[PDB]
């Protein structure tokens, strides 16, 4: 079960970037972003991910201030986490 604050299907800046919980449902491939083969990404290896935010799989994005995303999900502002 998802977080009260998760990020949800139906909010806007998940629409526009094609956010999923789950990086196996999402349009990674198509997006194509650079750092690493697409199919290798996902929130616990991007750099926006805040790991002092949230418990378990449940983590904050810097991009969804006030939510939670998923450690296993994905969207179109994936970059490689560099530090
Ligand atoms: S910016 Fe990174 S951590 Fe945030 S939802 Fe997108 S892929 Fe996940």
């Amino acid at each position: 079960a998802a977080p009260a604050n998760a990020v949800t299907a139906d909010d806007p800046t998940a629409i526009a970037l094609k956010y999923n919980q789950d990086a196996t449902k999402s349009e990674r491939v198509a997006a194509a972003r650079p750092g690493l083969p697409p199919e290798e990404q996902h929130c616990a290896n991007c750099q926006f991910m805040q790991a002092n935010v949230g418990e378990g799989d449940w983590k904050g994005c810097q991009l969804f201030p006030g939510k939670l995303i998923n450690v296993n999900g994905w969207c179109a502002s994936w970059t490689l986490k560099a530090g």
